[PDB]
């Protein structure tokens, strides 16, 4: 057996903290390949793999095993327990039915007509304001579009509390399992959050609220298992919110695609016309290019065979997700922002893996991918068409790939936001 | 010469107050004509006569003068000292020129845009309400709509008070030039929203604010007569609020267009289809068959010839506005609420004219009767699209055609109303 080429040291996590999307890519290159091993987490065998073939290996449920494998602190704060992400056979293609039921066209258009809308009332507001940190108030703006999509009702300081306690939750995967400062904080965050999400679920079933059939406050409150029983009110709070927070995540997005806008002059125009789905194509450059999901673990279910190395049965095993977006065997001028890369892309559910690869039912792929296409779709159309602005001098707006989680550090500030409207009016 | 008949009486503006909309159409049916005369507004000769060659007449300017026409207690109310109504000859024509500049596609595609959307997201607020006054929310949202269309910024308690200072100026028509109790209050209200506005116009010149070309306020404030001056800062207000306060009198019509969804069953789902410009029609035939505008006034010019009869000239002479709308021979069943009226509708400037006939460039006919046309497009398209909703029981839903001015006379009260989406959503 070739022997898989090994990061050095009884326990490496510290160096892959350091490195934070760079850790994968950099040995990558450092052994020329595209799997190696490392200890991490407490000492523990660690395999990555990265590429194409390895996402079709990591998402063959027949080969790897996903159940077990997310470590506690992580689910303990960004997850919940018991959360769709944590189960696996049955009981998950049964949860993830549910989570799929909502993404209908018209559900999806209601969605897309909600962002569209929200944003373009939205531009008084941002002409008042003396800056606007893109990254803020589209955490805020997400939250009251996605509450309203599932069907939750809100009062404007729930829906502003909501958004801070979810932030908190979003950032909290950075230590990728171990303690760091903050892990209490981000622990009675989603306490807070589970709490007001189950108090109007418990309302539901009591017959107090009335949300609309087919919004996910709805359907979650109804739902059954194969068994013919609910989810227990918390449970079913955990996965409700496993809808409306990554909706609010894609302000990470939205951020980074307004820096995309001011850091590829013409990039603007393009989405304004929106000729041949540009402004799709621009949506999944942003979701390629800019980090954020780093890799993703599993186990191989049985020895497994990759690249000419043997992945032993019961090997703790890692995608490499920010690495795969980024090889450049697989994406030609992988360094490069080009959205027009996707007028020949063939649609793999292996190569743009941002959130996630293989099946949307029988794998643990991102239930929210349509969705966060549409809203950011939309968001970006906004910007590029809706209002003209300048970018803050005064301000960071790179993106340090060495620390999880990614972001824009600034937030991406713009200011002298006015609404840019073709009047076409002739003086007289 | 055939006589003209008499409504006999030295003085019969009383009787006119106590008929309203119906006083001109009893009297020709009294009379079995199209033509007659009484005494009104202190004793003074008045000639009403009615249909579309009537209007055609009317709206001649070799034949009519319409200056000095109109009673100074309406001027001192309803339109402003100086208004662009009191204009003749070339000074109006020039005048109205600015107010047209306004009304390209684009800046109306725009307003399309403006009230489609400030509708949409109003339906959470109308939702949480437990009863919707569409009389009183449409004024509101209006005030909200047209001052961002005009360029106007306003504070939230800004938009209150001026909506409801303009909703007392739009009523002040109803005692037709006569002394009433409310007249005073009038002029107060027209005092304030006049400064609000010319604070403005102030500030524009000065350098403070800086609205968008095209925008009313800006057109407004920059624009030179034929000899290169500006409208004082007070005439610019005067003029500037006879753009918003008409705008939000269109409320008057969202609540007579949701009486009409209520009263015709059928109608409802023909504007939500809006096949063939159903949407359209059917705001046509509610700006038909509902009252507002009475009737309006001007003077022969020249002797004029008539149905056989002999209008002097220097006789003061009112178009019927309101009968017009509801003659037999001009419309088939005047009485009926039928839209599809309007597929053979050959688009007469002298039939159809609730807000004025004849020329927008060279007659005094409404400026903003396009603006009007689109404003309630998207007005009913969305009540009946976008929301259900319960009509209150405890209401009186009648409009009485014997009261200037013309309302439902409770306003239209809805109740219960929910976001009518199709989520198409199968539940699992
Ligand atoms: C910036 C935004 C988002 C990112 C980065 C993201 C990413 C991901 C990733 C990496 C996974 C795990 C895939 C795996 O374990 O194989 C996942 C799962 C999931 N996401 Fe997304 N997501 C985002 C937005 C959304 C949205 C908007 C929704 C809305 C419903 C959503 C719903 C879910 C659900 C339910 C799962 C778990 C599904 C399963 O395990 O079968 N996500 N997401
Ligand atoms: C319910 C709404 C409306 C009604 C009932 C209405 C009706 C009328 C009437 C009857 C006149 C006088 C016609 C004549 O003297 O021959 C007029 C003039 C005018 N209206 Fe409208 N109007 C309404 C809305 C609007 C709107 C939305 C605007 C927006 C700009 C507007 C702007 C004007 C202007 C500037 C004039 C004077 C033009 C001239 O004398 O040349 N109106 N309107
Ligand atoms: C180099 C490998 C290091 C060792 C092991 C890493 C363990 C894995 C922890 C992963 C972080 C989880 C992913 C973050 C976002 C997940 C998807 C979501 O937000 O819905
Ligand atoms: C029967 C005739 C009675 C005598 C004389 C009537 C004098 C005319 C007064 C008319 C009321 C004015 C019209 C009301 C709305 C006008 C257009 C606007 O709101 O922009």
């Amino acid at each position: 057996g070739k022997q898989i080429p090994k990061d050095r040291g009884l326990d490496s996590t510290l160096k892959v903290l350091k490195e934070g999307y760079k850790y994968v890519p950099n040995r990558l290159e450092k052994f020329d390949t595209n799997i190696f091993e490392l200890r991490a987490l407490g000492g523990r065998r660690t395999v990555v793999f990265s590429g194409k073939e390895a996402a079709e290996i990591f998402y063959n449920n027949e080969l790897i095993e996903r159940q077990g494998t997310l470590p506690k602190r992580v689910v303990n704060t960004l997850f919940g327990k018991g959360a769709i992400h944590t189960t696996g056979g049955k009981k998950h293609i049964d949860r993830k039915a549910l989570f799929m039921s909502l993404m209908t066209e018209e559900n999806l258009e209601y969605l897309r007509e909600l962002t569209r809308s929200t944003w373009f009332m939205n531009t008084e507001r941002m002409e008042r304001m003396d800056e606007v940190n893109v990254y803020k108030e589209s955490i805020i703006l997400l939250t009251k579009v996605g509450f309203r999509w599932a069907g939750i009702i809100a009062s404007p300081e729930e829906i502003e509390s909501c958004a801070k306690d979810m932030d908190t939750m979003i950032d909290s995967f950075k230590n990728i399992g171990t303690a760091f400062k903050g892990y209490r904080e981000a622990k009675k965050a989603r306490d807070r959050v589970e709490t007001f999400l189950e108090n109007q679920i418990i309302a539901v079933r009591e017959g107090k609220l009335t949300p609309p059939q087919g919004t996910a406050l709805h359907e979650f409150s109804h739902w059954e298992d194969f068994e013919g029983n609910l989810m227990d009110s918390r449970l079913c709070a955990i996965d409700l919110m496993n809808v409306v927070r990554p909706l609010v995540a894609i302000n990470r997005f939205v951020s980074f695609g307004v820096k995309a806008l001011h850091d590829y002059p013409g990039e603007a125009e393009k989405v304004f016309n929106n000729e041949n789905d540009y402004a799709y194509k621009f949506v999944q450059e942003v979701r390629r290019f800019y980090p954020f999901v780093p890799f993703l673990p599993g186990k191989a279910a049985v020895d497994i065979e990759f690249d000419g190395y043997k992945i032993e049965k019961d090997t703790f095993l890692v995608l490499d997700i920010y690495g795969t977006l980024h090889r450049e065997g697989l994406w030609e001028n992988p360094e490069r922002f080009y959205p027009n890369r996707f007028s020949d892309w063939d649609g793999s559910p292996f190569d743009l893996i941002p959130q996630g690869g293989g099946d949307y039912y029988t794998n643990h792929r991102c239930a929210g991918e349509w969705m966060t296409i549409i809203i950011m779709e939309e968001s970006m159309k906004y910007f590029a068409r809706n209002i003209s602005y300048d970018m803050k001098k005064d301000q960071d707006l790179s993106v340090n790939l060495n620390k999880l989680p990614g972001r824009v550090v600034s937030g991406t500030i713009i200011e002298n936001v006015n609404a840019l409207v073709n009047r076409n009016v002739e003086s007289v």
